[PDB]
Parts: structure tokens; C-alpha cells; sequence
């Protein structure tokens, strides 16, 4: 039987998938270790691998595949529910299987998905350090018309310093915070203020590899969620730019503290759609 993570209702997906929008149409790439394709509550269209030796279509370290069952598993009668169910997943793999990339994999992985016509990319990774080259690639992309979303970090806070990493921190990047099924702010969630939105980060069930299921905590955990969320906002209204659904997330989250600590909130996606 198929179990529905606390992070679905949380953040108002099951209202707007009960309208009949799943996320059906929107090309969700999944920049990570790659994904479990073998998996079966997953459906994997396409992707490319930029980590030598390693296809795309399979995942060592299973942050990639845990990341892509929560914008994805598919509803049928088996595993979890992603927020969009019905979206085609690509599978981005940039980083191997001990968790190590290199900013050239990171750069042609975006590169990529903005040369396939992908809508909507998710980067649940990062690093204290960007570059041009990572910079120019997610600006392209966002340009492009591609909803980029990535994990704040998993850094917490520390003082009066930003912990939010890259490629989080650019502005063409949603960044996207944890918080449990309380809605309290994660102690792990970095904090900044380009902390955009918060999401469900802690102890999320979603897909593992090969094809089994586990809880994991994380700002990589959250971002996934509004990934989803930036689909669903698509196959409703499919016409909509990126900066029009990116606003509609952040416009109507629901106000949850001081933005360095929460952005402007928990995405309430039954909102954002409307
Ligand atoms: C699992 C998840 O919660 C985190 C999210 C995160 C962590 C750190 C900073 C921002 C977001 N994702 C990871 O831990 C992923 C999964 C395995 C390894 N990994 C990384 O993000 C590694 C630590 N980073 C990566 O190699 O970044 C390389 C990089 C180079 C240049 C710019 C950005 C990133
Ligand atoms: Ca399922
Ligand atoms: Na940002």
C-alpha cells in the first residue's frame, strides 16, 4: 500500500493534486548522484552523466534517488506519493557515489537542462564557494525560463553569519530552508537572507536504491518539495514564466518567523496555485 509523507499534505500538494494537477507535462531535472531508475515507485524519462564511469540512470549514494522520489514517486499502490506524481523526471548526475562533484560536472549539468527545454531544475547540493561559470549557468537557466530551486545547506546558523550555500545564494535561485512536520525551523537549516522559502526537511520517507525507502534529514529534503510544488504551479497554469511561479511561492508562503531564519515562509502550494 502506498504511504503519503507528512511533507504532501503539510505543504497543501494532496489539495492541488485532488484538483487533477500532478504535474503532468513539466520536465523536472534532478541535479544530483544520479537516480535509482531501477527503482519501482520512480519513472526515469532521460537525463545525462557528467561523473565518469557512472550512468545517469543509477545511484550509488542515494541522496539523488531519496531527492527525486519526493518530487515524483509515483501514485499507484506501492512506496510513497511525490508532490507531482506525473512530471518526467531526468536524472542530472553531476555527482558520484561518495557525494564528490566538481564545479565543471555542476556547470554542464545545468548547461544541459537548459539545452534539453527542461522547466524546472532541482539542486540539492552546494558548496561554501561559487564561481562564474556556476554563476553565469544558473543566470542562463533562469533566464532561459527555467524554474531553478535549490537546498539552503545543512550548515544551521552561527551567529550573525549567512550560511546559506551555493548555488542557493544567487538570485536566480530559489533557496529553499528545512523545517519538521511542526513547522519549526531544522537546527541544520543554513540561514541567510536569500533564504527564500521553507519546506518539509526532516525525517522525509521517499524513494532509496535500489528500490527500497528511508527517512533522511535535510535542506535536500526541503528543496524537492518546492521543486514539486514549482510543477504542480505548471501543469495548472502551463503558460506562466519562471519569475510568475517563483513569486506565487514566495508570495503566498505562510509567514513562519524572521526571514534570515525562515525566508518568507512554509510554501502552501493549494495557495500558490490558485
Ligand atoms: C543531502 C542534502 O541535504 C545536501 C544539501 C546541501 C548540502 C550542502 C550545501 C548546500 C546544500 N546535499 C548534499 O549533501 C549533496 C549530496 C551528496 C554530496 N552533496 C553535496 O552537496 C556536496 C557536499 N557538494 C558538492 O560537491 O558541491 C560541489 C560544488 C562545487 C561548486 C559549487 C557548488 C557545489
Ligand atoms: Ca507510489
Ligand atoms: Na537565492
Amino acid at each position: 500500500a502506498q504511504t503519503v509523507p507528512y511533507g504532501i499534505p503539510l505543504i497543501k500538494a494532496d489539495k492541488v493534486q485532488a484538483q487533477g494537477y500532478k504535474g503532468a507535462n513539466v520536465k523536472v531535472g534532478i541535479i544530483d548522484t544520479g537516480i535509482a531508475s531501477s527503482h519501482t515507485d520512480l519513472k526515469v524519462v532521460g537525463g545525462a552523466s557528467f561523473v565518469s564511469g557512472e550512468s545517469y540512470n543509477t545511484d550509488g549514494n542515494g541522496h539523488g534517488t531519496h531527492v527525486a522520489g519526493t518530487v515524483a514517486a509515483l501514485d499507484n499502490t506501492t512506496g510513497v506519493l511525490g508532490v507531482a506524481p506525473n512530471v518526467s523526471l531526468y536524472a542530472i548526475k553531476v555527482l558520484n557515489s561518495s557525494g564528490s562533484g566538481s564545479y565543471s560536472a555542476i556547470v554542464s549539468g545545468i548547461e544541459w537542462a537548459t539545452q534539453n527545454g527542461l522547466d524546472v531544475i532541482n539542486m540539492s547540493l552546494g558548496g561554501p564557494s561559487g564561481s562564474t561559470a556556476l554563476k553565469q549557468a544558473v543566470d542562463k537557466a533562469y533566464a532561459s525560463g527555467i524554474v531553478v530551486v535549490a537546498a539552503a545547506g545543512n550548515s544551521g546558523n552561527s551567529g550573525s553569519q549567512n550560511t546559506i550555500g551555493y548555488p542557493a545564494k544567487y538570485d536566480s535561485v530559489i533557496a529553499v530552508g528545512a523545517v519538521d512536520s511542526n513547522k519549526n525551523r531544522a537546527s541544520f537549516s543554513s540561514v541567510g537572507s536569500e533564504l527564500e522559502v521553507m519546506a518539509p526537511g526532516v525525517s522525509v520517507y521517499s524513494t532509496y536504491p535500489s528500490n527500497t525507502y528511508t527517512s533522511l534529514n535535510g535542506t535536500s529534503m526541503a528543496s524537492p518539495h518546492v521543486a514539486g510544488a514549482a510543477a504542480l504551479i505548471l501543469s495548472k497554469y502551463p503558460t506562466l514564466s519562471a519569475s510568475q511561479v517563483r513569486n506565487r511561492l514566495s508570495s503566498t508562503a505562510t509567514n513562519l518567523g524572521d526571514s534570515f531564519y525562515y525566508g518568507k515562509g512554509l510554501i502552501n502550494v493549494e495557495a500558490a496555485a490558485q
